[PDB]
């Protein structure tokens, strides 16, 4: 029981002393400002990367569509050829590719929805940092008022 | 010709597999972005303390 009592007193004293030393409004705000900005930059880069990835995915999707057209042309050619095997292969190839394209489109749509949300979130984040900056200006105005009282003593 | 046909069938499958692999890495990348968004939400709570 004695150890527990000692621990609580020591913890409270240590915690109180520690917070006061680091309780500076300008330093804490600057560190916070740097972190959000860094996160925002990373988020912007990520969104750009995601968009780039989506574009790359779109190109692959486009290639699949082109492949289907080539396969479709081959199927028509196969009918002229009269070979049953070539025609059957083309149909099988078209179906898997179409399914893959549909899956890719669904993935792309989800990604598109996600990137749009991220962009909206980024805009909200930009608004938030500006709001924080505004608070500092208000605090600065209050600081000037304190200075004015000192000016009175000089007067 | 038979060997070539088998090889041709195999290479086509590999190409399809490669495309699938490309789709898979992109999906993994998307998950990270979602995780990053969640991380920002945690940051927002901290911003509240600053406010």
């Amino acid at each position: 029981m004695g150890l527990f009592d000692r621990i609580k007193r020591v913890v409270s004293s240590n915690l109180n002393d520690l917070v006061n030393k680091a309780e500076d409004p300008e330093k804490m705000l600057e560190q916070a400002i740097l972190e959000m900005q860094e996160d925002l930059v990373q988020l912007r880069q990520g969104v750009a990367q995601a968009i780039a990835a989506q574009k790359r995915s779109e190109k692959q999707y486009n290639d699949a569509q082109n492949e289907i057209n080539k396969w479709q042309r081959n199927a028509q050619l196969a009918l002229q050829k009269g070979d049953e095997n070539l025609a059957r292969q083309a149909l099988e190839r078209k179906k898997t590719y179409t399914d893959t394209s549909a899956a890719l489109k669904a993935s792309l749509d989800t990604q598109s929805t996600q990137v749009e949300t991220l962009k909206r979130n980024l805009i909200q984040l930009e608004s938030k940092i500006s709001e924080a900056k505004t608070k500092k200006e208000m605090l600065k105005a209050r600081i000037t008022t304190a200075k004015a009282q000192e000016q009175l003593q000089g007067m």
